[PDB]
């Protein structure tokens, strides 16, 4: 038994902020495509590289398995 790890998103034209409330993921996805990312481990990460007027979710678990529910928004143009 143990507690996962809480997080906001902030979306911006071609990245977003991943803020994490703290082995750790943080998962990428755009539609057919998974990402997996590796933070350095009260921290944010940043996805760059991205599409404008795209949808991108993201989760974030630790890993050892529960994907955290989805978070998701709609890059700006
Ligand atoms: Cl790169």
């Amino acid at each position: 038994s143990f507690e996962p790890p809480e997080f906001e998103i902030v979306g911006f034209t071609n990245h977003i902020n991943v803020m994490v409330k703290f082995s750790l993921v943080i998962e990428e996805q755009s539609e057919g495509i998974v990402k997996k990312h590796k933070p350095e481990i009260n921290f944010t990460y940043i996805i760059d590289k991205l599409i404008p007027n795209t949808n991108y979710c993201v989760s974030v678990y630790l890993e050892h398995v529960i994907k955290s529910p989805l978070k998701c928004t709609l890059l700006p143009p």
